[PDB]
């Protein structure tokens, strides 16, 4: 059901990791909101990753449970002001984007149905903490993708 519940947002959390993984599925392609996250989140995580550089390679993200941890350290971090706002909503995508490349390296035990569980949790946290300022902003076809489409 419409654009803020956990669907629209789990299916955005799946394409995005598909788009890192290198890996779309075949099938009429993704939506117009999709696709324009993909390149303003992926623009995004090019910049943290250069950022953190040193601090990326330090920890090692072994298994689902590791991930979400260190995605709750991020999540804490980023929004310890408070505020809400376009941007930091597509710096979570670009953060589960790093994550699943780490898993990727890093899972001791590979397992590729466990990518599923990374956009599961993003889409949780994305809907319990930004849901509301989301729809209140105009969703993502009337908020997001007026602010980030091509001009
Ligand atoms: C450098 C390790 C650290 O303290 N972490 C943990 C971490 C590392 C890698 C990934 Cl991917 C996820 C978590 C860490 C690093 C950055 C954090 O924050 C971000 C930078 C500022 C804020 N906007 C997000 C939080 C925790």
């Amino acid at each position: 059901m419409t654009d803020c519940e956990f669907g629209y947002i789990y299916r955005l959390a799946q394409d995005y990791l598909q788009c890192v993984l290198q890996i779309p599925q075949p099938g009429s392609g993704p939506s117009k909101t999709s696709r324009v996250l993909q390149n303003v989140a992926f623009s995004v995580q090019k910049e943290v990753e250069k950022n953190l550089k040193s601090c990326l390679d330090n920890v090692n993200v072994v298994s689902v449970d590791t991930a979400r941890t260190l995605f709750n350290q991020v999540m804490e971090k980023e929004f310890e002001d408070g505020i809400i706002n376009w941007g930091r909503i597509v710096t979570i995508f670009a953060f589960e984007g790093i994550l699943i490349k780490k898993l990727l390296r890093q899972q001791i035990a590979p397992d590729v149905d466990t990518y599923k569980e990374i956009s599961y949790f993003v889409a949780e946290f994305i809907m319990n903490n930004t849901g509301e300022w989301i729809r209140q902003n105009g969703g993502w076809e009337n908020g997001f993708v007026k602010k980030f489409e091509p001009k």
